[PDB]
DNA sequence: CGCGCG
DNA sequence: TCGCGCG
């Protein structure tokens, strides 16, 4: 199983499991937020955990 | 008869005087010289100077200059 | 405008 | 590449 240290990395995974690959901005939208900043270190945290990974040019995040 | 140049900010006339004498030098530094911690603390009204023709950048030492 | 950086 | 100025 994945390992969350929060419950808002699960918020995010089950997001991205749910409706596929998207850019920070609209992870952060979906979860009651605004600008990809207000998601980003948990993003980079998360594929730093091999949680997500992020698509260099698209800029879109996905689950691992 | 006013003087030249003319800051909109107290802090953007103390980084044209500290680099006046001491530049051209990183943000880090005029950050520090005026009492705050990082660049970020000084950026944003670094890059509204430079827009305005008061400082420039010059991209390989990083280093701020009065214009 | 990508920015992840405390 | 800590470059980052971004609201």
């Amino acid at each position: 199983s994945p390992q969350f240290s929060q419950q808002r990395e699960e918020d995010i995974y089950r997001f991205l499991k749910d409706n596929g690959p998207q850019r920070a901005l609209v992870i952060a939208q979906a979860l009651g937020m605004r600008t990809a900043k207000d998601v980003n270190r948990d993003l980079y945290r998360m594929k730093s955990r091999h949680l997500l990974d992020m698509d260099e040019q698209s800029k879109a995040w996905t689950i691992y």
